[PDB]
């Protein structure tokens, strides 16, 4: 699928450390350590609404996470999905009268609108999940093959599941005991309750047909994909095996991220589907509302990098009228024709990004050469046009 246009990114002089990120399934901060191509499999949007803060977040701390990478010398191949059929989807197109595919469709464009105008890096590979049924029947084929999978006892309807003990590590990556695992899968999409399963926490494959629903042929029955093998199918495609980052919200911890590591290590081997595993804080408006209502992308952005992305925030007036009066300061500082020297605060805030993405302490350091440039000037020419590249090339953001 196109994805959407990127924007001019500058080169920003001198270098920093390389980025350290904290590990979900290792429960601590540790090295990025990409090959020349770093790679990067960030869940993407289930199209039935439009782009809320929440997801506006998410895609912007993975946006950073880019950013930084660029700086570094690397190349990227980042890679995020659309959910584009899905319950969800189906319900809301019935609702309205709208057609579920004309709904994705909409609702993906509208997407793609409110990331250009963020001027969010675009992903390398944009795939709909309806445009990966072969690659998805073809994993489902090989863990049927191994005994990973199997078909529920159901003439009626033959499910494929995956079964959770599978691989000898599961629940390494999301860390919780089983307990929790069956709450939140309940919750979660997960059927646990489903007869004739072998484990209730076995995962749904492959749907079999129901009357009334989307359908595609396979070799096991028609049917639709689960939720989980639709990623890990996309992600070991399009990436392969050497995946230096799995992304989303902290919400995909489990069940979702925990069965697409599992369903692509059962199919490869591999001990470790993602070497990093990186969620995101929960935020608690639409982008396109805010916009619509002259809001500077800008300031969004800066109102949702003032908290650190593990941490789960709320968006209010307060925070827009904070990012907006940075935003200002910033553009009053860069503005000038001389400043204080750069070197150090470029470097500073190299070192917080690389540090876990410490995006407070980021904008605390320009904050502070704001004011020092604004209330007692300098003699660097170049500095405030320096201090404006790094901000729009690291942040994103366009003084
Ligand atoms: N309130 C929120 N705050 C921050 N991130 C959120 C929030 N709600 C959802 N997300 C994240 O934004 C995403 C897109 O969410 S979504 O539209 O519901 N889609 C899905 O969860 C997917 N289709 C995953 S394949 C994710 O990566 C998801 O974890
Ligand atoms: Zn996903």
């Amino acid at each position: 699928m196109q994805s959407w246009s990127a924007p001019a990114i500058p080169v920003v002089p001198g270098r920093g450390p390389a980025l350290r990120l904290f590990d979900s399934a290792d429960r601590q901060v540790r090295p990025v350590t990409p090959g020349p191509t770093a790679t990067m499999y960030v869940c993407g949007i289930t199209p039935y609404d439009a782009t809320h803060l929440g997801h506006a977040a998410t895609y912007l701390t993975f946006d950073l996470v880019h950013r930084l990478w660029l700086d570094a010398g690397h190349t990227v191949q980042y890679v995020q999905n659309v959910t584009d059929v899905d319950d969800p989807l189906f319900e809301r197109a019935e609702r309205d009268g709208i057609d579920w595919r004309t709904l994705g469709d909409r609702e993906t464009q509208l997407f793609r609108e409110d990331m250009a105008a963020l001027r969010v890096l675009p992903p390398h590979d944009y795939v709909a999940a309806t445009d990966a049924i072969a690659e998805v029947v073809e994993m489902v084929e090989k863990l049927l093959a191994s005994g990973a999978a199997y078909i529920v006892e159901d003439a009626e309807y033959p499910d494929v599941y995956f079964r959770a003990d599978a691989t000898a590590q599961f629940g390494y990556e999301s860390g919780y005991d089983r307990d929790t695992m069956l709450t939140l899968f309940a919750e979660r999409g997960g059927d646990p309750d489903r007869p004739g399963k072998s484990d209730q926490l076995d995962a749904l494959l492959w749907r079999a047909e129901r009357p009334g629903e989307p359908s595609w042929p396979s070799p096991f029955g028609r049917g639709r994909p689960g939720w989980h093998v639709e990623c890990s199918a996309i992600a070991l495609t399009r990436i392969g095996t050497g995946l230096d980052i799995q992304g989303g919200g902290s919400d995909l911890i489990f069940p979702h991220h925990e069965y697409s590591a599992a369903h692509a290590e059962s199919v490869t081997g591999e001990r470790r589907f993602a070497r990093h595993y990186v969620h995101t804080g929960m935020i608690g408006v639409l982008v396109s509302q805010l916009r619509a209502q002259g809001v500077d992308p800008s300031a969004i952005r800066l109102g949702l990098f003032s908290g650190h992305y593990r941490e789960d925030r709320f968006w209010s007036n307060e925070v827009l009228d904070e990012a907006n009066a940075r935003l200002a300061r910033w553009r009053s500082a860069t503005a000038l024709p001389e400043a204080p020297d750069a070197t150090d605060v470029i470097a500073r805030v190299r070192q917080y990004l690389a540090d876990d993405l410490d995006t407070p302490k980021a904008l605390a350091a320009l904050d502070g050469w704001c004011t020092d440039a604004l209330s007692y000037g300098g003699h660097d020419t170049e500095s405030p046009r320096l201090v404006a590249t790094t901000v729009d090339a690291l942040l994103g953001v366009d003084l």
